[PDB]
DNA sequence: TCGTATAAGCAGTCCGCG
DNA sequence: GCGGACTGCTTAT
């Protein structure tokens, strides 16, 4: 095989590198690693290293890496640029793997874990470690074994054995319902104390030493916990066994208000699942703890025990020990899923990069465009100070508040990446700029021709034409790669559809789910076999098909995010390209692209409807338009239709016949304009959008920019066999919207989109009925809790204390004294709900944390004290308003002269 | 919330608005 | 009570 990197570190002047031999054998080497930088030299002397202006540079080639760190220094003093990659394990990893990485995952070591912690007096803080570690449990991806080290003597309890034959039983027989697909791969080992159970479980470490580190909040609670504890009990030296060069730094995390330490292990690449899951989910979710999460990801029930954590160590051991093997297994369970630890050793190996540097695409990007440019011995430029400052964005149209009936919307494909790579933007691409006209100018083609020299953009830039940039080549690598995995997710989509129709036909016979690809359209013969399959094989086959389906979802959205990223990076004053010329060349020609074609398609539609000025489309957003076809679907008349799918076909053919090639045409006529390279606004329709035919339904309706909710019928061709609601902005979408009120909510527009009015007031009336018997989790709202602190003062609300932090101040009140008591944490998300003039707890409102009940001694307060109407009025009441004014509806009877009998 | 970007919505405080 | 100025938070893109 072809050897590969696992982790690589500089220690002074050292590389340590692990990495996979030829032979697939994990190795470790220390390398003398000798750098080259560069300086610009004289035109007259003759060399093979240029900078991205074509100037000559000469290598400069250093004894040690202190010295290239120590000449850089230099140079600033002089005052000259030094030129070349700066970060020193990254040009060593392109220097030892100058080819196209192929890795075996199955080589690559990745380590999930959990720890236990028994704590009477609230948290246990990780930098105090005060308390000892009373269960670990590692899983290894090499061995696919859970190894569980367990102590059975404690200052806090002595206990017995965990027993695997409980821990396989049922609930329901008093056992843990430890998933019987891995009750074979637990290796239990018990411990009399916890100095043996640490000293066994570094050595196990140096026998299997993590690559990849995982599980759930390992950075910033395990990995602290454990290496703060043998610090604690045996030193420093014995504690910086967890790294494999024996190296570790106390890590101090800075936000905006605060900070906090991580432990950074040299030679480990820690890939913390929450950070992995926070970064590629694209979720944003009420809560982070794990319960919550595998409920989300997997619908799995919420780990079952009594009384607090701090006694369920002394009060059953058995469900302890347990439930952390079940912890870890559920992160696999989640990254089985979501395949986020694969992406991060895609993307890593891609870039040439420390695994855990995915979380940053300014560095994988600075690695990127380095690789590639080394490649043609072109010299990348020294990274420079700037200072922060704002830049225009997206154009976003303000729409008429209003019911929509028909409505089709057009999406152009990749937007930012296109712009980079139809007009050429690249930091060594720049060719002066043009006198620009008001943007407005270009949008209506009455402004004078930029270029007939450049490819342009209506911010005034002008870029070269005769060879692509280092950003157009390399963001074209992975756009083209999100691309496949996109055509997976979409095939994979398209057959859940297939898979959702048969369901409505099941066959009574007993039969298996048939062995296919969901990444490939179903072909003729298996739709067939499907047509003929039992319900319990059709739902193995749908479970399946969405499981593909998250898959690709996975693949493609985060290159896309990755992408994106490299534009934004272009207006990031960390990022060695940053250009506020090259990201506002991408935003206002972005601008330009949506309002030029917006003007297109309503010349367009004014012509084949024989009117003048008449507005088709309704609502534009940065690169996406949408299209009223009322007018279209008059013009047969809805009469001439059999069913809903006759007029979704009907305008699925329109769109694609008629306005695609109205759209290219105007596109391919702006690309001259700007005379950009390459014609790449590619504008497909996206959805097909109205109510069901014979209903009262809307069909869908805006309140305000981002505010929309459509009836959709067919997404980037897929043809649903139910409608699916898009819903856009609306309350229903906000994680901060109470759970039972996104529902209701939901349910209302349901019924506004695709049933009309009056069903829209029964069941508006019947929720207003019913609510107060709803479960107060259900119904609280949720908030991120920032800056408690500047707000509290003497425990109560400072000046201009926002609603959800008095919440918490109350809750402060209420558990003091209490160190059991669950504490908020600051920066960390928290349940909010209003309370009654002339509670106990003397305040408007309270928060608690969230994912969580809130404690016993105050529940009953909360519930006895809890104000129903407000919450009502608030969450739910007032957003309903707001919809129904926008689609001019009543979501209650107004009188009529009918009341007479 | 360490980790690419801007546009823009709504809740809530504070206080004006004769 | 509603709006603007502003903070806080959260979406859409
Ligand atoms: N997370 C982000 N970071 C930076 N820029 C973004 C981000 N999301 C969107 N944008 C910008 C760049 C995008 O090209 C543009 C429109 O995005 P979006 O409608 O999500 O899809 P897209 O056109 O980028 O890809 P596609 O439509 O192919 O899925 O807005
Ligand atoms: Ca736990
Ligand atoms: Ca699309
Ligand atoms: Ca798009
Ligand atoms: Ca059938
Ligand atoms: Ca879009
Ligand atoms: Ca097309
Ligand atoms: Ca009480």
């Amino acid at each position: 095989m072809k050897e590969f990197y696992l982790t690589v570190e500089q220690i002074g002047d050292s590389i340590f590198e692990r990495y996979i031999d030829s032979n697939g054998r994990e190795r470790t080497r220390e390398v003398e690693y000798k750098p080259s930088l560069f300086a610009h030299c004289p035109e007259s002397q003759a060399t093979k290293y240029f900078d991205i202006y074509g100037k000559p540079c000469t290598r400069k080639l250093f004894a040690n890496m202190r010295d290239a760190s120590q000449w850089i220094k230099r140079m600033e003093d002089i005052g000259l640029e030094a030129l070349g990659m700066d970060d020193f394990k990254l040009a060593y990893l392109s220097d030892t793997y100058n080819y196209e990485i192929k890795y075996d995952h199955t080589k690559i070591r990745v380590a999930n874990f959990d720890i236990e912690v028994t704590s009477p007096d609230g948290f246990p803080e990780p930098s105090q470690a005060k308390h000892p570690i009373d269960a670990i449990t590692h899983y290894d991806s090499i061995d696919d074994r859970f190894y569980v080290f367990d102590l059975l003597n404690s200052p806090y309890g002595n206990v017995e054995e965990w027993s695997i034959e409980i821990a396989a039983k049922l609930q329901e027989q008093g056992g843990d319902e430890v998933p019987s697909e891995i009750i074979d791969k637990i290796i239990y080992m018990p411990f009399d104390n916890e100095k043996e159970l640490l000293m066994e479980y570094l050595n196990f470490w140096q026998q299997k030493t993590p690559v990849i580190l995982t599980g759930w909040n390992v950075e910033s609670f395990a990995i602290p916990y454990v290496y703060n504890r043998i610090k604690n009990i045996f030193g420093e030296s014995t504690a910086k066994r967890l790294s494999p060069h024996r190296k570790t730094r106390v890590k101090v995390i800075e936000n905006m208000y605060g900070s906090r330490e991580i432990i950074t292990l040299f030679g480990i690449s820690v890939l913390d699942y929450i950070d992995l899951y926070k970064k590629f989910s694209f979720t944003n979710q009420p809560s982070y703890s794990l319960d919550y999460i595998s409920e989300f990801e997997l619908n799995v029930g919420k780990l079952k025990y009594d009384g607090p954590i701090s006694k369920l160590r002394e009060s059953n051991h058995q469900r302890y020990i347990s439930y952390n093997i079940i912890a870890v297994y559920r992160v696999l369970q989640i990254d089985a899923k979501r395949q986020f630890i694969n992406l991060s050793l895609d993307m890593g190996y891609y870039a040439k990069i420390q695994i855990q540097s995915v979380f940053s695409p300014i560095k994988t990007w600075d690695a990127i465009i380095f690789n590639s440019l080394k490649e043609q011995n072109k010299v990348i430029p020294q990274g420079r100070s700037h200072p922060v400052q704002p830049y225009p964005g997206a154009f976003v149209k303000e729409p008429i508040p209003n019911r929509y009936k028909y409505v089709m919307s057009f999406d152009l494909t990749s937007l930012y990446p296109s712009i980079i790579r139809q007009v050429n933007i690249s930091p060594e691409t720049i060719a002066g700029t043009f006198k620009v006209a008001p943007l407005h100018d270009y949008i209506n083609a009455v402004a004078e021709r930029p270029s007939d020299v450049y490819s342009c953009s209506p911010n005034g830039m002008m870029y070269y034409k005769d060879r692509d940039g280092v950003v157009p080549t390399e963001i074209t690598k992975v756009f083209n790669q999100r691309k496949e995995h996109k055509g997976y997710m979409l095939a994979a989509q398209r057959n859940g559809e297939i898979i959702k129709e048969a369901l409505h036909n099941p066959n009574l016979s007993v039969d298996e789910p048939l062995d296919v690809d969901y990444r490939f359209d179903f072909s003729d013969e298996i739709k067939e076999k499907i047509k003929k399959l039992s319900a319990k094989s059709l739902n193995e086959m749908l479970f399946r098909a969405q499981r593909t389906e998250v898959a690709g979802m996975t693949a493609q959205i985060n290159r896309k995010l990755l992408i994106n990223s490299l534009y934004g990076a272009l207006g990031n004053v960390w990022f060695r390209y940053y250009d506020l010329r090259n990201a506002t060349a991408i935003t206002t020609f972005g601008q330009m692209a949506l309002q030029w074609i917006e003007r297109k398609v309503n010349e367009y539609l004014n012509e084949v409807c024989g009117t003048e000025g008449e507005a088709f489309v309704l609502y534009g957003d940065t690169d996406s338009i949408y299209v009223s076809a009322d007018k279209i679907i008059d013009k047969v008349g809805e009469s001439k239709f059999r069913d809903t799918n006759h007029w979704v076909d009907f305008l699925d053919k329109f769109a694609r016949e008629r306005m695609e090639p109205a759209i290219d045409r105007g596109f391919r006529e702006m690309c001259e304009y700007m005379n950009n390279k390459q014609h790449l606004m590619f504008m497909d329709r996206e959805a097909i959008a109205g109510p069901p035919l014979g209903s009262k339904g809307i069909g869908g309706f805006w309140t305000g920019k981002k505010r929309y909710a459509l009836n959709v019928w067919d997404m980037e061709g897929t043809r649903y066999a139910e409608p699916k609601l898009k819903i856009m902005g609306l309350e229903t979408q906000k994680s901060s919207t109470p759970k039972a009120v996104q529902k209701a909510l939901k349910e209302c527009i349901r019924r506004m989109l695709q049933e009309g009015e009056e069903s829209l007031q029964e069941y508006f009336k019947e929720f207003e009925k019913e609510f107060r018997q709803l479960n107060y989790i259900s119904i609280a709202s949720v908030s991120s809790a920032n800056n408690i602190a500047k707000y509290d003062v003497g425990g109560f609300p400072g000046p201009k204390c926002p609603f959800h932090i008095r919440g918490i101040l109350t809750y402060n009140r209420a558990i003091k004294g209490n160190i059991d008591a669950p504490q908020v944490v600051e920066g960390e998300k928290v349940y909010v709900l209003p309370l009654r003039e002339g509670n106990p707890f003397g305040d408007k409102c309270i928060a608690w944390p969230s994912g969580t009940e809130i404690t016993d001694l105050i529940k009953d307060d909360v519930l006895h004290w809890m104000d129903y109407t407000v919450l009502l009025e608030k969450t739910f009441i007032k957003p309903l308003e707001g919809f129904t004014s926008a689609a001019k509806l009543d979501y209650e009877k107004k009188a009529s002269l009918f009341d007479m009998f």
